[PDB]
Protein backbone atom coordinates (compact mmCIF):
# COMPACT_ATOMS: atom_id res chain seq x y z
CA UNK A 1 0.00 0.00 0.00
CA UNK A 2 1.48 3.48 -1.24
CA UNK A 3 -1.43 4.69 0.54
CA UNK A 4 -0.24 3.30 4.09
CA UNK A 5 3.07 4.51 3.25
CA UNK A 6 2.00 7.88 2.22
CA UNK A 7 -0.38 8.57 5.27
CA UNK A 8 2.55 7.21 7.70
CA UNK A 9 5.26 9.55 5.63
CA UNK A 10 2.70 12.61 6.33
CA UNK A 11 2.65 12.35 9.89
CA UNK A 12 6.55 12.24 10.15
CA UNK A 13 6.82 14.83 7.90
CA UNK A 14 4.68 16.71 8.88
CA UNK A 15 5.85 17.31 13.08
CA UNK A 16 9.07 17.77 13.92
CA UNK A 17 8.31 14.88 17.25
CA UNK A 18 5.94 12.25 15.99
CA UNK A 19 5.32 9.01 18.14
CA UNK A 20 3.38 6.49 16.83
CA UNK A 21 1.57 4.47 20.15
CA UNK A 22 -1.30 2.07 21.45
CA UNK A 23 -3.95 2.21 23.66
CA UNK A 24 -3.12 1.67 27.53
CA UNK A 25 0.54 1.14 26.94
CA UNK A 26 2.55 2.31 29.80
CA UNK A 27 5.59 2.62 27.44
CA UNK A 28 4.15 5.02 25.08
CA UNK A 29 2.80 6.77 27.95
CA UNK A 30 6.22 7.38 29.03
CA UNK A 31 8.11 7.65 26.53
CA UNK A 32 4.99 10.69 25.82
CA UNK A 33 5.15 11.96 29.19
CA UNK A 34 9.32 12.72 28.87
CA UNK A 35 8.82 14.22 25.53
CA UNK A 36 6.07 16.71 26.82
CA UNK A 37 8.45 17.19 30.08
CA UNK A 38 10.92 19.14 27.48
CA UNK A 39 7.30 20.89 26.44
CA UNK A 40 7.58 19.94 22.90
CA UNK A 41 3.31 19.70 22.73
CA UNK A 42 3.88 22.12 19.91
CA UNK A 43 5.35 20.36 18.03
CA UNK A 44 4.80 16.68 18.81
CA UNK A 45 1.39 14.24 17.21
CA UNK A 46 1.05 11.24 18.38
CA UNK A 47 -0.75 8.74 16.73
CA UNK A 48 -2.88 5.52 18.09
CA UNK A 49 -2.19 3.31 15.76
CA UNK A 50 -4.21 0.56 17.31
CA UNK A 51 -7.21 2.58 16.53
CA UNK A 52 -6.73 1.85 12.74
CA UNK A 53 -8.00 -0.54 10.50
CA UNK A 54 -4.28 -1.02 9.11
CA UNK A 55 -2.58 -1.26 12.32
CA UNK A 56 -0.28 -4.22 10.83
CA UNK A 57 0.26 -2.33 7.82
CA UNK A 58 1.47 0.71 9.39
CA UNK A 59 3.95 -1.67 11.99
CA UNK A 60 5.31 -3.31 9.01
CA UNK A 61 6.26 0.04 7.56
CA UNK A 62 7.18 1.24 10.71
CA UNK A 63 9.77 -2.33 11.10
CA UNK A 64 10.72 -1.23 7.50
CA UNK A 65 11.90 2.84 8.47
CA UNK A 66 13.19 1.18 12.45
CA UNK A 67 13.75 -2.16 12.62
CA UNK A 68 11.01 -3.08 15.08
CA UNK A 69 7.50 -3.18 14.89
CA UNK A 70 6.91 -2.52 18.33
CA UNK A 71 5.51 0.86 19.56
CA UNK A 72 5.99 3.52 20.82
CA UNK A 73 7.95 4.39 17.63
CA UNK A 74 9.61 7.71 18.26
CA UNK A 75 11.04 10.28 15.51
CA UNK A 76 12.63 13.83 15.55
CA UNK A 77 12.98 15.42 12.32
CA UNK A 78 12.04 12.38 10.32
CA UNK A 79 15.29 11.30 12.63
CA UNK A 80 14.39 7.58 14.19
CA UNK A 81 15.08 7.60 17.62
CA UNK A 82 13.18 4.16 18.41
CA UNK A 83 11.40 3.15 21.43
CA UNK A 84 10.48 4.40 24.94
CA UNK A 85 13.97 2.68 25.74
CA UNK A 86 16.06 4.55 22.87
CA UNK A 87 14.10 7.49 24.63
CA UNK A 88 15.50 7.21 28.09
CA UNK A 89 18.99 6.52 27.32
CA UNK A 90 19.26 9.78 24.96
CA UNK A 91 18.10 11.22 27.55
CA UNK A 92 20.06 10.34 30.54
CA UNK A 93 23.24 11.04 28.52
CA UNK A 94 22.22 14.14 27.07
CA UNK A 95 22.05 13.30 23.42
CA UNK A 96 18.33 14.10 23.54
CA UNK A 97 18.96 17.34 24.83
CA UNK A 98 21.38 18.01 22.09
CA UNK A 99 18.81 17.43 19.83
CA UNK A 100 16.37 19.29 20.58
CA UNK A 101 18.69 21.90 21.02
CA UNK A 102 19.61 22.06 17.03
CA UNK A 103 16.34 22.28 16.37
CA UNK A 104 15.48 25.37 18.85
CA UNK A 105 13.32 23.56 20.61
CA UNK A 106 14.92 24.25 23.97
CA UNK A 107 17.16 26.94 24.86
Amino acid sequence: SEAVKKWVNKIIEENIIAVFAKTECPYCIKAISILKGYNLNSHMHVENIEKNPDMANIQAYLKELTGKSSVPRIFINKDVVGGCDDLVKENDEGKLKERLQKLGLVN
